[PDB]
């Protein structure tokens, strides 16, 4: 018979999951309200495809998306300047967060890019991708505008998750999480918050800044505050010795926010979170 | 940190171990080995892997067994053609009832055998060696100490569950044991000082549960691997691997104390370990001690 995990992702998807999220983006102008969207694209060395991602939002810019920005971390390709002339605004770790050293990694990137920006909705969108769709930025936003309680939306692709999320995260988010289990891709890249929630959560370092985003805000908000939009078709994208790196990340990440220790030890072959962003700039009640 | 790993490599691996069947059977020393396949439902394969055993019985190896776990093709009658002697799960241990799993054929097996060294093997193996026994037991007869030897396979120039699942979790919360180049490998050897006294972890668990308690208990100088020769890695779905993940998962947070939800994935998730085999055949324990 069902479990307690399966009634609430049945109610989850019904209320929080888009298969077929087709507002309009002149409707989402009109739901903002005064609330303004940033968009950030982390970059690190991604000279083919930054300019083609950007070149896909660009058309948002001054309407839905108020800002546009990449976020360089330190490329030593052409990625800034042709995501100059593509047109968006290309800011350094060091511009972004001048009285904090860098630290290497995708999840450094992403907390400084919220010193960096000012919209009250912050979407993420990855610099590597190949066919990005111009729906992206749209669908992501659509339940932070129109649903009232969601704060972090997660997008997720239909296939025509890979290794690391069907036999990392999800497993240990069925161990340790449960009701978490019911976000398709929760290591994707493409996800949208509010600057509320996220200036408000420790930021993890490298590949383990998306899972531990989504398990801060369960802890806090729970499923309500988590919804998931589908952006279409992709294929799966690495070498066997990047996604084990990546699941030692991710199992370090999920391990500190859920009571596990860690040895600190990477892998064999033959650093520290973030604090939150509002301590620097700038309920959900238990009893 | 890798002088730890360094040492053992060079003391408790080989990548060419140098044994003669000769040489290993000189060296049982009154010691009896028992090889045990799990099966179920391997009609295809159960036989070409008893074949390349059977040579060994009454010299190095003294008992050749095919537990049988419920099968319904041709696996009993084709194991037995082959040299075996086939066992179900009830005449193992009759008294208790079957539950489903991996980790319950190797744990019922204890109760089925006599040997000093129990050695299993998959029968699902599509190119088995005949030096795959001498193998696993060399370092158990000829080094001083070991009580555990992995079996692994070269590859040419694990899986995905031993690279991204199994490595990784070791390296947080056991990390000696990353080590161990094919923790969920299913050819590997044991004493039956270690065997009957440690609980089996359930289903799919039950290889790294065995490799945990080993560790903990006896020691990385108690546990040896060595190499059965180059095999080509198998292609399981997607979803069939990350049920094995799931349940290695589980038992690796059972021996640690994690709890764990039990909840499965949209897959079978046990956290209870059958409890030693010595608790339940003490007499066949205390007659084995030697
Ligand atoms: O230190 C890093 C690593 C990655 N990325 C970006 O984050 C996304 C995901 O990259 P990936 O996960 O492949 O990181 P990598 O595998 O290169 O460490 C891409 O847009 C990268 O250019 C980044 O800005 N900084
Ligand atoms: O409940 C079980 C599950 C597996 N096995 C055996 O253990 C090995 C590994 O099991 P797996 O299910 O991965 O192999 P498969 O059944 O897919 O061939 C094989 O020799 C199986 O026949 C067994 O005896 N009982």
């Amino acid at each position: 018979d069902l479990t307690a995990t399966d009634l609430a992702r049945h109610r989850w998807l019904t209320d929080n999951s888009w298969t077929r999220p087709t507002w309009t983006v002149a409707e989402l102008e009109a739901a903002k309200a005064g609330r303004t969207i940033s968009v950030v694209l982390p970059a690190l060395n991604e000279e083919e495809t930054v300019g083609g991602v950007v070149e896909t939002i660009r058309p948002l810019l001054g309407g839905l998306v108020d800002e546009l920005i990449v976020l360089d971390s330190g490329s030593t390709d052409d990625t800034e300047i042709r995501a100059m002339a593509a047109g968006a605004r290309v800011i350094s770790r060091e511009v972004a967060l001048p009285e904090v050293a860098p630290q290497p990694g995708k999840g450094e990137v992403l907390w400084r890019s919220l010193a960096a920006t000012t919209g009250d909705i912050i979407v993420f969108i990855d610099s590597d991708l190949i066919d990005p769709d111009p729906m992206f930025v749209p669908k992501l936003v659509g339940p932070l505008l129109l649903s009232e309680g969601v704060h972090l939306v997660k997008g997720f692709y239909r296939r025509p998750g890979g290794r690391v999320t069907e036999l990392v995260a999800r497993p240990l988010l069925a161990a340790l999480r449960p009701e978490l289990t019911c976000v398709l891709q929760p290591l994707g890249g493409e996800y949208a918050g509010t600057r509320e929630l996220l200036m408000s959560v420790p930021f993890a370092p490298g590949y383990g800044v998306e899972i531990g985003l989504l398990v801060d805000t369960y802890d806090r908000l729970g499923l309500d505050a988590i919804a998931q939009v589908n952006l279409g078709v992709r294929a799966h994208r690495r070498p066997l010795t990047d996604l084990a790196a990546m699941s030692r990340q991710v199992i370090a990440t999920l391990f500190s926010r859920c009571g596990v220790p860690d040895s600190g030890v990477g892998l064999t072959q033959f650093l520290v979170d973030r604090p939150p962003m509002n301590t620097l700039r700038g309920h959900h009640h238990h009893h």
